[PDB]
């Protein structure tokens, strides 16, 4: 029972983007977790889809994903692998289906860039800054 | 049933608000901000979800934007009433009950609403128009 915040919580990573036309559901892999925090048990948890668009003169644009352990971020309320839409789950090998102790980034953290252990599909690019 | 996958988080019935002046959306928003116009007496409950704004000018942070969602539905479908999540604010007038609503959301090709109420809104929300 910590205090309330104004705003859903910041991902530690930086997101990707979706380069089309297929779902994210579809291009991200069931192992695409980034890699360098926590222990074994915990390489787990979700991609959360931001949709995209502008006004210049309504513009649709590629979305973002943004990473999140099991049990953090904007659903930290969902099971691994309860349905939602634009909630993509992933998990490597090892890990556990539990709630993970990870929290989340503190606001004034930076992003760090996610690196993986597999290539990135061609649909998918880091967010560079 | 159990509809298939959609690749995006379900869009809201209406139109968002702005959240202007510096105070969170939680303090600003009152208790029973329900749009109008759907469901039964004892749906008329759900929650604002913020959206966190900001461009690259040359970092322009912008006022946030909230998006309405019946209980039961939208992005937190999954969250029991009051449920405590970070930009997840809640409302309910008076008659509603605390159950899960049927009306689910808006297909994505149909046009939001102009969200419209029985109170004022207080001087920090505003409609985003059109």
């Amino acid at each position: 029972r910590a205090a309330r915040k104004k705003f859903p919580p910041p991902s530690f990573y930086m997101p990707l983007l979706v380069s089309s036309d297929k779902a994210p559901y579809r291009v991200i892999p069931r192992n695409l977790v980034p890699i360098g925090k926590g222990n074994k048990d915990e390489q787990i948890g979700y991609w959360n889809v931001q949709e995209r668009w502008r006004m210049r003169r309504r513009v649709d644009l590629p979305p973002k994903v943004h990473f999140y352990y099991l049990g953090t971020g904007p659903h930290k309320d969902l099971k691994f692998r309860q349905r939602s839409d634009g909630v993509v789950w992933v998990a490597k090998e090892g890990a556990k289906t539990v709630n993970t102790s990870l929290g989340n980034r503190k606001r004034n953290q930076k992003p760090l860039e996610p690196k993986f252990s597999i290539a990135l599909p061609p649909e998918l690019s880091v967010v560079e800054f």
